[PDB]
């Protein structure tokens, strides 16, 4: 068993930490990640075949889709298929912070 | 893609021989889920999750409070912003010591269910 605070992983897109906290190093078949997106900070829509699954942990996320945005808060989860578009933005004033698990065949 | 607020989910209480004092949400499980599953976890005051073991792994993070984790042996607590791995097959358990709620997300592989 692994039991850690995860600020303390060293991180590996504009304004983003992306710190993978339990990777493949360790796990057998899916990883979590820590994303910290700091104000103004973007992830690009894109796709890739295979899923997400997110909680929103802090502040209030911009979710970008294939036609359009939405935001969600701390508190939020959200599913992700594979291939469907998505993107994320930080149109606030404060650090936002997710937790992003992916499937094996994704990598970190 | 799905985006709604954890809360919404209707909470299970969770009763068993080795459970009590826990609810359960499944946040995002198998019928949206092709590879692993979601939940959240609520331990009351005095709840108890005890040792026990299953052949799927554990992947956890804390969201709010003080949360004794019960080891192979002894025990240790972590906080919200920690987060956890659980090997297959490894003996764990979990503990509410504090007078609030403790929250945290457990993410398993479809095998384990939901
Ligand atoms: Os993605
Ligand atoms: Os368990």
């Amino acid at each position: 068993m692994i039991l850690k605070r995860a600020y303390d992983v060293t991180p590996q897109v504009r304004g983003v930490r992306k710190r993978v906290l339990i990777g493949l190093k360790d796990a057998p078949n899916f990883v979590m990640r820590l994303f910290t997106v700091e104000p103004g900070g973007l992830i690009d829509r894109h796709s890739h075949p295979w899923e997400h699954e997110i909680f929103v942990l802090k502040g209030k996320l911009t979710v970008l889709k294939e036609q359009g945005e939405e935001t969600v808060e701390e508190g939020f989860y959200i599913f992700v298929e594979p291939n469907e578009i998505h993107g994320f933005r930080n149109d606030t004033d404060s650090e936002v912070e997710f937790l992003c698990l992916i499937p094996k065949e994704g990598g970190e």
